[PDB]
């Protein structure tokens, strides 16, 4: 009965975007793609060329009921979404209306520091664009969840498991982050939820 | 200069392929995906939904000269390559030409083993599918390289990254697979190729 939205641009992170979704769907959330700054076009080519098929185009989808909305990263893509004015308004309607933004890699530092929708959260992002995340906001983890803004983010490609299996212990709990994590034959270093 | 040929059946698991291409084209190396559908669509479903474009037939582009064959997991899309002939053979005359095959997660056990490929050579795959690799050529390591039968495996969605790297190595170079494992924000327990 959860369920997330996750947006695609032309020039998103593939390995971001599909590591995610893949997480989400083996913790029993519902998953919609929709693409975005594409004029309605379905067929999205990612920053190293592979090509996805989104679901619906974003104008389709951007008032259903969703609780959570991911960004992935790569620079392209995330500036696509900086530039569309209604992904930012969506990720603000998310927000004012109690639900979870995420997002990683790039996104954090081109989408929601230059429209100040999070003015006072902590977060995280792609280490080499620190420098564009204010000061006192900037902790460099590989996840970051601040719930008092229901703010998620994390840092680049490989660390795209540590952020889906946070969003799933958000979403339907930390046991079925544990058996999600238990499945994929993990790096020692990541938190599998035992705990 | 080097090239790998990457092929995608229905129920492929998709965070495999994908973390795949991404690592490889970071890499320098090319890739082609191939479609091993039986009627040579390439929209391919992957196995938790995510449609992803094939950029050719396998019957199109069997015969290039690409390095590496790479057959990505997922129950369902391993099936789908162990009874396609036209997979079969061409992983058949990629070994006899002294090029390398790359298989992870459930593709070891449900394609190498039952065409008996390698009857000699360590390898890995997924752990709950242990069972069905000969007990004298199992090992539970991330990534397995038998540099005698140039076959390399890997064990799931979560070493996916270890494959990758580990193709850079044997193609382009530890340099390059450094290169490429520092853009990422990796986990600690996957190695770094610098000592």
């Amino acid at each position: 009965s959860a369920s997330a939205l996750v947006c695609l641009a032309p020039g998103s992170e593939e390995t971001e975007a599909v590591t995610t979704i893949d997480l989400l769907v083996r913790g029993g959330i519902k998953v919609t793609t929709a693409s975005v700054a594409s004029d309605g076009n379905l067929a999205i080519t990612c920053s190293r060329g592979v090509k996805l098929l989104a679901d619906a185009p974003l104008v389709e989808v951007a008032d259903g009921e969703y609780d959570v909305i991911v960004l992935p990263g790569g620079i392209k893509g995330a500036e696509c979404f900086r530039d569309s004015t209604l992904l930012v308004e969506t990720v603000k309607q998310f927000h004012r209306s109690g639900r979870i933004v995420a997002a990683i890699c790039a996104a954090p530092a081109t989408v929601l520091v230059p429209h100040d929708i999070f003015p006072i959260g902590n977060m995280t992002g792609f280490p080499t664009l620190k420098d564009k995340i204010p000061a006192e906001q900037w902790l460099d983890k590989r996840v970051v969840w601040d719930a008092r803004v229901k703010l998620l983010t994390s840092q680049g490609p490989g660390t795209a498991i540590d952020f889906g299996l946070k969003i799933i212990d958000l979403l339907v709990g930390r046991e079925k982050a544990h058996e999600v994590a238990s499945q994929l034959v993990m790096a020692a270093g990541i938190y599998n939820y035992y705990e």
